[PDB]
């Protein structure tokens, strides 16, 4: 165990109950498609950290083209920092619809 | 702007916060490789979720071949859902070396 | 200076919190109508908690005539309290037009 | 399901969840008297969002003049909203006694 | 830098925040003393685990001679560990006087 | 009741709720020694502030000569206070072995 992974464990975690807290509540209410297409982007998207000269912190693969930057970050973190919130491209398309 | 949309703003602020308000602490105590080490996989883990009767709710393209699944849910849902928190192997690869 | 009003002040500090926070960040991408739109019923709910006997234990003044129960939390309680979460029924009215 | 009802939801579940664990905790240790006079108003304040011209944002019915500002956020929204927590003075009254 | 440093370094954080925050509201409407009187011990109370075989988990030195347990968690956890949240016996003291 | 005793049951609270969700997820994927190593000192920490003129407004009795600073909030408070948060020096003892 190290801390990075105490850290991934904190954001499952958080995710998790969020998921289930939810469930718990909406099922009655909510019907099955809506339910499944509230969570079926939650938890896909993250953050592009970028540091201050340009070079990209996050680690990222070629799953990348697929994304867009929905939401950012600048000027807050004190060490020039710029974050980024990307969520597949895919959602917006289909919401188009 | 839809629900999905707030949903998805509620997670990259809750991100955007923690990262700005860790290295306004850590930022004089760890050097900024070590900053970078402990951000380079945060909030690159996501979920997927699947009902109770196998079929996967959460949107995916491409691959796991190169993800791990760092930690699951099963049994607290009131929909029968599993959770799965995935990430990189590439993470763990790092750990190794 | 109460504990009771202490527990207030927690619950006022969360939703100023949350209510900046949210402008902070949506102010460019949506109109003021729409913010303005997004917080028109914001914290206007609240709870009425009913004791296992059928007895109100919330302060209640005034009529639920206008009222709606739009989320109910029953059997979780140690105590057998029942609750119910009211809003103002004008909202709904309002999303049919 | 709209947005507004999903941010509804998130504030009754917040409320719903300390009610509930404050009873596991708090039950054989307060009176019943102890823990419903705790409860008697929880949830029952608002906040009175006031636009920077004057214009109140936040929809308000004829109870209004029985409630009483107890705190109040200035200067700290990006929109130049002013904050308002009203509670029952009720409240207030029965303090007193 | 390790996780226990960094499970240290958010309670920390947590509490930094938790008074700053309450400061900044709390600060015009109480007295000096009233707040100075509100943070005399805060935090000051700490948790006791002790596993199901009765053997205690956190560190301890000094003695429990002026501690006293203030709230008790058992038969929650996974493990079958017991939580015992400790204080100054002092707080109590005062309270009389 | 109090208002200090209804914040001691909040801290109280956080943790139990903490120790005990972590649990659920890492008992079977840690080992003992792991999670009762990760534990130890948790909770043990404190906030020693500090107001504005040197003058200390946090109880505390002579354990506070086997306690180090580990971090320090300065500048931040709206009364010119200094909060230092310390934990036993055993803990880094032990980490340097
Ligand atoms: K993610
Ligand atoms: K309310
Ligand atoms: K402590």
């Amino acid at each position: 165990y190290t801390m990075q992974r105490d850290n991934q464990k904190t954001l499952a975690v958080y995710m998790f109950e969020e998921i289930n807290r939810d469930v718990e509540y909406l099922s009655g209410r909510l019907s099955e498609k809506e339910l499944k297409d509230k969570y079926r982007y939650y938890g896909r998207g993250y953050v592009r950290i970028t540091d201050k000269d340009g070079q990209v912190i996050t680690y990222e693969d070629g799953s990348v083209q697929d994304k867009t930057v929905f939401l950012t970050n600048e000027g807050a973190n004190k060490l020039g920092w710029k974050l980024e919130f990307l969520i597949d491209e895919k959602m917006f398309e289909e919401e188009i619809l």
